[PDB]
C-alpha cells in the first residue's frame, strides 16, 4: 500500500469527521427545539 | 500494510459514507417537519 | 505505509462508527417524539 492511496483515505476520513460534526450540531439543535416546544 | 487489510478499511469507509448520507436525509426530514409544524 | 500510521486510521474509523451509532440513536429518538406529538 502506497502513501498516495493511503492519503486519499486519510483525507476522506477527515472530511467525514467534519460531516459528522455538522450532523451532531444539527441534531442537537433539533433536540433543543423539541425540548422548548 | 498489505492490500487486503487496507481494502477492509476502504470498504468500511465507503459503507460509513452511505450511513452518513442516510442520517443526513433523516435529519433534514425532521428539520422540515419542525419548520412546518 | 507502516503499521503504526495505518492503525491510527483504523482506530479513528472505529471511533467514528461509535459516533455514528450514537447519532442514529438520537435521531431515531427525535423521530419517535415527532410521531407521537
Amino acid at each position: 500500500v502506497s502513501y498516495e492511496e493511503f492519503q486519499v483515505l486519510v483525507r476522506r476520513v477527515d472530511r467525514m469527521e467534519h460531516s459528522i460534526g455538522s450532523i451532531v450540531s444539527k441534531i442537537d439543535a433539533v433536540i433543543v427545539k423539541l425540548e422548548i416546544m
